[PDB]
């Protein structure tokens, strides 16, 4: 019932009862926000509603403080006073971006563009009404409901009719009913649960509608210069494996929080872990929000941390099998790999939070609310992808407005820039060098000669939403047939629709350029599928032809990007 204004600080008692969060407003700012806004409920002590019985009167603009209580034009005593009046609203302790924020639907980019540009405080307020905002959204959605048992792996299903049908993809993971969490892709449907439990014909599911708790901390804690290394002690006796690290592994020490732009394969992992060798004696907390980037952090750290300072913190809901190799659930170890969603209430010397493309705002606060830190260090790619926006549907999010360490990276560059592939063939290097990283990222291989394009637009069917290109597959079916070492690649398409339908036409394994992220195979097959916004964007694309150590096939739809790709064109 009483705090501080999330515009001013000012104290109040003052609170929108029509915001979704109910933000402390001071009188000054209440008022600017009641007057331009569809937001007239104030909340005080007791509610700005008219008292007088069966009144429905609840705008603050018609209401008036009579006596001790609050009434309406109509009901009012002679001596009374407008609630609203004198540019403020009556209340103890006596904007155009807050008002946005409050009264948007996150249907759009200008919503996340101006939830990134606002001061410190309103990003806290717009990650809290977002996160609100999308959990409200999945209850817009309907039950399912068990309709046969086709197989162990299989099965077709029933709807409760009246609301929407949410999309079958590996997007979605449903909470089952307590029966694990369970998820869904392409009459014969495939059930995907984790928890091996024969599905009984009745029960139901529902979406993962996980309660938003409030924001406190900052997304990023105020920076700190120093002038030494702080609070750490580094070796002289720094493998030479790590050598071409230690003047970012000093920067790292002589700075609150640090940001390192990673292009693929130049080495994020080997710096991450490489820190924990030149500060020998620091407690780090290896963070990110997938289980897939923590295990991968987990995979590094057992080939040069000692075993026995590691633990994987598991969250008692087993969601997916994670890395088995470190002793489980020991907050007090030196080494703790754990995802932000997971993470204990703890301190350490130093904060690893990887991955910081597919962070939200949401995140970054966690991570400053759980963890107290010497020092942190912000470690991913803006030219990579970012966290699924699922109300955003008009517009494209910018990587400047991913998150607040994003949009440091993008305005006034990284603290830290990994500047070697040692991955990709250079044909890769040089097209993504060209494309995203403003020609600073360079080759540590050769061209491998084994990158290939092929501009075929195909012919695009769609499964509801999702995209199929059945010719390009046809394609890659011929290129198989010349090229039998093409055997053992991955395939990789934006579309979970057209990776089925390759999945039994090649039978090669399969990945769609989200879920490929983080992830490096010999041979990549990449069919664009479509022309969209979704299949050209420039971050996605970085993503797919950047897994490829040794050779790529691209099967282009888009004329712009087919030109740009450094690669060997083939006929047909
Ligand atoms: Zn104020
Ligand atoms: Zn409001
Ligand atoms: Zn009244």
């Amino acid at each position: 019932a009483v705090g501080a204004c999330v515009l001013c600080n000012s104290q109040t008692s003052l609170r929108c009862g029509a915001c979704i969060r109910r933000p402390f407003l001071c009188c000054k700012c209440c008022y600017d926000h009641v007057i331009s806004t569809s937001h007239k409920l104030v909340l005080s002590v007791n509610p700005y509603v008219c008292n007088a019985p069966g009144c429905d009167v609840t705008d603050v603009t018609q209401l008036y403080l009579g006596g001790m209580s609050y009434y309406c034009k109509s009901h009012k005593p002679p001596i009374s006073f407008p609630l609203c009046a004198n540019g403020q609203v009556f209340g103890l302790y006596k904007v155009t971006d807050f008002n946005a924020i409050a009264t948007c639907d996150w249907t759009n980019a200008g919503d996340y563009i101006l939830a990134n540009t606002c001061t410190e405080r309103l990003k806290l307020f717009a990650a809290e009404t977002l996160k609100a905002t999308e959990e409200t959204f999945k209850l817009s959605y309907g039950i399912a409901t068990v309709r046969e048992v086709l197989s162990d792996r299989e099965l077709h299903l029933s709807w409760e009719v009246g609301k929407p049908r949410p999309p079958l993809n590996r997007n979605y993971v449903f909470t089952g009913y307590q029966i694990g969490e369970y998820t869904f892709e392409k009459d014969a449907v495939v059930y995907r649960g984790t928890t091996t439990y024969k599905l009984n014909v009745g029960d139901y599911f529902v979406l993962t509608s996980h309660t938003v708790m409030p924001l406190s901390a900052p997304t990023l804690v105020p920076q700190e210069h120093y002038v030494r290394i702080t609070g750490l002690y580094p070796t002289l006796n720094i493998s030479d494996e790590f050598s071409s690290n230690v003047a970012n592994y000093q920067k790292v020490g002589m700075q609150k929080y640090s940001t390192l732009q990673g292009p693929p394969g130049t080495g994020k992992s080997h710096f991450a872990i490489g820190l924990a060798l030149y500060y020998p004696s620091a407690r780090i907390v290896y963070t990110a929000c997938s289980h897939a980037a923590v295990d991968a952090l987990c995979e590094k750290a057992l080939k040069y941390l000692p075993i026995d300072k590691c633990s994987r913190i598991i969250p008692a809901r087993a969601r997916v099998e994670c890395f088995d190799k470190f002793k489980v659930n020991s907050t007090l170890e030196q080494y703790v790999f754990c995802t932000v969603n997971a993470l204990p209430e703890t301190t350490a010397d130093i904060v690893v939070f990887d991955e910081i493309s597919m962070a939200t705002n949401y995140d970054l606060s966690v991570v400053n609310a759980r963890l107290r830190a010497k020092h942190y260090v912000y470690i991913g790619d803006p030219a990579q992808l970012p966290a699924p926006r699922t109300l955003l549907t008009k517009g494209t999010l910018e990587p400047e407005y991913f998150n607040s360490v994003c949009r440091l990276m993008k305005t006034i560059g990284p603290d830290m820039f990994l500047g070697t592939c040692r991955r990709c063939p250079a044909e890769i290097v040089d097209t993504v060098s060209a494309l995203v990283y403003d020609n600073k990222l360079k080759a540590h291989k050769d061209k491998s000669a084994q990158c290939f394009k092929m501009f075929y637009k195909g012919v695009i069917t769609h499964d509801v939403s999702s995209a199929i290109n059945r010719p390009q597959i046809g394609v890659v079916r011929e290129f198989l047939t010349r090229n039998p070492a093409w055997r053992k690649a991955v395939f990789i398409s934006p579309y979970n629709s057209q990776n089925a339908v390759a999945s039994k036409i090649l039978g090669l394994p399969t990945q769609t350029v989200d879920s490929s992220q983080g992830s490096e195979y010999d041979y990549v097959i990449f069919t664009q599928t479509t022309e969209t916004a979704h299949s050209c964007n420039v971050n996605r694309f970085n993503v797919a032809i950047t897994r490829a150590k040794v050779g790529i096939l691209c099967i282009m739809s888009d004329r712009d990007l087919y030109d740009k790709l450094q690669f060997t064109s083939l006929e047909i």
